[PDB]
């Protein structure tokens, strides 16, 4: 139940967002293995000694947000898929608490792409809008 007005904010930054999903994917990763550099070993090429290669996960992971921001006003029919997506990281060592981590670095991202254009209402929204994601995912680890 996001409303129209929050609705179009979050859609007209994806956006503009969506013009280079590559290149904004990789400042929230740049800024996700900041915070926490132990997720980098779960990618091809990420471990000092099959794995998801960094770039084509990317690519995903701005695909499943897509999807969100398509159902932005009710993110029911993707629950489903979300708690299963959950499950698959769960299984592969991906702690709970790193997509908290993921938000702060897409905050993060949004803020760098929209600089005055990321106000106070459009960062509410997409932490909404994302904490929803997180919700429904969470199913995965039991642990909503
Ligand atoms: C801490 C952040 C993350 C790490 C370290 C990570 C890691 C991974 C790993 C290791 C896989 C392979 C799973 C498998 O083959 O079974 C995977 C798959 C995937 N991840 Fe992530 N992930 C992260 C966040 C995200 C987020 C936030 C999304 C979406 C919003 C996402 C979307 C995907 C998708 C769509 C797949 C493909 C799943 C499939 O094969 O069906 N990931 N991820």
């Amino acid at each position: 139940h996001m409303e129209r007005p929050e609705s179009e904010l979050i859609r007209q930054s994806w956006r503009v967002v969506s013009r280079s999903p590559l290149e904004h994917g990789t400042v929230l990763f740049a800024r996700l293995f900041a915070l926490e550099p132990s997720l980098l070993p779960l990618f091809q090429g990420g471990g000092q000694f099959s794995s998801p290669e960094f770039l084509d996960h990317i690519r995903k992971v701005m695909l499943v947000i897509d999807a969100a921001v398509t159902n932005v006003e009710d993110l029911s029919s993707l629950e489903e898929y979300l708690t299963s997506l959950g499950r698959k990281h769960r299984a592969v060592g991906v702690r709970l608490s790193s997509f908290s981590t993921v938000g702060e670095s897409l905050l993060y991202m949004l803020e760098k792409s929209l600089g005055p254009d990321f106000t106070p209402a459009t960062r509410t929204a997409w932490s909404r809008l994302y904490g929803a994601v997180v919700q429904a995912m969470s199913r995965g680890w039991d642990g909503e």
